[PDB]
């Protein structure tokens, strides 16, 4: 048998954690006060 989606499932699911991980840590590198502190640092 192909039994291939016991296999996809845990893609499956790996996909929304990777967006979780990076959604909860991307919120750290957009912040506001990022560009204040990119400024002083491009300058």
């Amino acid at each position: 048998s192909k039994l291939l989606l016991n296999g996809f499932d845990d893609v499956h699911f790996l996909g929304s954690n990777v967006m979780e991980e990076q959604d909860l840590r991307d919120i750290g590198i957009s912040d506001p006060q990022h560009r204040r502190k990119l400024l002083q640092a491009a300058r």
